[PDB]
Parts: structure tokens; sequence; C-alpha cells
DNA sequence: CGTCCA
DNA sequence: GTCTAC
DNA sequence: TAGACCTGGACGG
């Protein structure tokens, strides 16, 4: 999951929980090495917001819900396989590692953090990760300026395809988005990051770090769209013009992550 | 069955 | 896609 | 900074 998937998850939680009321403990699977979430309430509402590759849940108790309590905020990072699901209480998925339960009247549901590979993390109390830059979806101008102000950082010594994954400067961009963005401009993946951007002190690279993830958000789906699960997959796959597509060049970057591209790999390639 | 990949 | 122990 | 952290699915003999 990258920025778009975090954004769409945030929307899913707000649409799906708008008319729900949760109660009880926040239950966590025995196996999760993540922290227990110390929050019980007889009645409370879950809302969400996204920032790049992070999602913040707020647990907001209702007036007179016992015990008297302030709202609690968690922040989630999805890793490679993190998702939210609203599932009947009796049919929890495999790999449901954090669960919020509906209070009664009506059907016993469960909002689950489902994470097959358990790479996802949650932190108590609400703060975005110190160091992550502005969201490419929701803070374009702050994101765009944060980069152009700091091209003298060592991160931009790296090749462009490597720098595009630096969450200090491209919060929300992941492996598929760097493939899609660089393909749209035909920027060789192993051009020096600084050289590609020095030009910018017809959509440029930084517009596309925003407009391309936004194309994904507006397409919808990706586990959230009320579509048949593997229907969402087909549409997204149809959208991809470069990433793991037949007849595309492919290399490992200095961290051993597959960058996909057309034509010239660029001056700094293994 | 069993590696290779995300 | 980190995150932390090299 | 590069590998350890994980599971299920796709491909192959």
């Amino acid at each position: 999951p990258e920025g778009p998937e975090l954004h769409l998850a945030s929307q899913f939680v707000n649409e799906a929980c708008r008319a729900l009321v949760f109660g009880g403990c926040v239950e966590k699977s025995s196996v999760s090495r993540n922290p227990e979430v110390p929050f019980e309430s007889s009645a409370y509402r879950i809302s969400a917001s996204a920032r790049g590759k992070e999602l913040r849940l707020i647990l907001s108790p209702l007036p007179g819900a016992q015990p008297q309590q302030e709202p609690l905020a968690l922040v989630f990072r999805f890793g490679m396989s993190g998702s939210f699901q609203l599932v009947p209480r009796e049919e929890l998925p495999r790999h449901a590692h954090l669960r919020f339960y509906t209070a009664p009247p009506g059907p016993r549901l469960a909002l689950c953090f489902v994470d097959i590979r358990r790479f996802g993390r949650w932190d108590l109390g609400g703060k975005w990760q110190p160091g992550r830059g502005p969201c490419v979806l929701q803070e374009y101008q702050q994101f765009r300026e944060n980069v152009l102000r700091n091209l003298a950082d060592k991160a931009f010594d790296r090749p462009i395809c490597e720098a595009l994954l630096d969450q200090r400067f491209f919060n929300g961009i992941g492996n598929y988005l760097r493939a899609e963005i660089l393909y749209r401009l035909k920027i060789p993946p192993f051009e020096k990051a600084r050289s590609v951007l020095e030009a910018l002190q017809n959509p440029d690279l930084l517009e596309l770090c925003h407009s391309v993830p936004k194309e994904v958000v507006q397409l919808g789906g990706k586990g959230y769209g009320s579509e048949s699960g593997e229907e969402d997959f087909a549409a997204f796959r149809a959208w991809l013009r470069c990433y793991g597509m037949p007849g595309m060049s492919s290399l490992q970057d200095r961290h051993g992550r597959t960058i996909w591209f057309q034509g010239d790999p660029g001056p700094l390639a293994p």
C-alpha cells in the first residue's frame, strides 16, 4: 500500500463507520509484536485521516460513555500487506491483528487491521512520524517546496528512482508510483536525483508525484470499493503503464528493490 | 511437492 | 515498506 | 545503510 491506498483506507473507515458505534476493548491478536491499545469505552466512534503513507484513527467516546475518557489517536503504517476491513464479528479474517467491535443494537461487526505479513506498525498517540515530509496528495505546495529548498541534502546525490522512495521528501510515493511517474516523463531511473530537479528552481516531475497518485485515488477500489475484490485488481492493473508490465526493463537499485522502466537505465545503474 | 517473489 | 542492529 | 522481518500466491518439476 502507497499513498493512494492509505487515502482510500482512510475514506473507507469514515464512510463505513459514519453511522457505527463501537464499545468494549481494542482487541489485538496474540501474535502481533505491536503495542496493546489501552482504551475501553461503552460507546465511541472511529474516524480516520491520511498523510502520505500513514493513517491516523481517532477513538472518540460518546457523551456519558463510561469510563470518562479523552479521545485516543493511533497512527498506522500498513507495510506491504496492511488493510482495514469491516467484517461480521463471528467471521474475523486470518491476520486480523487489531479489532474494534460494534456495540449493540443491530449486527455485531468488527473493524480489523488485517496484515498478512505483519510489516505494519501502530503507535499510541496520534503524532505523524517525525521526519516524513508533506503528503504528496494533501500538501502539494509544502511537498514541492520541501524538495526544491533541500536539493543540497545527500539524499539527492542518490539516483532519482532511489530518492523518490525517501519518505522525508516523497511521503506516500512507493515502488509502483516511482515506476509509473518516471515512465510518464521517460526520466532514466538512474539519473542523479539532484540533476533531474535542479532544472525546476507540461507537467514536471513534482506535479506528477501528486497528479499520478491522485489518478489512483479517483479510480477508487484497491480493497475498499464495494466491487468484487479481484475486479478492483483488474482495473488498477489496466491503469499501470510500466510496473511489472510485459516488455519493460527492470533493475535492482542499491537497496535491492525492482525499479521498472522503458529504454535507457541511466548513468548510475548497477 | 518446492523456490522465488511481492 | 520499513526499521533497527549492524 | 542493507538485510531481517512475514505470509500467501504463482510457477515449476
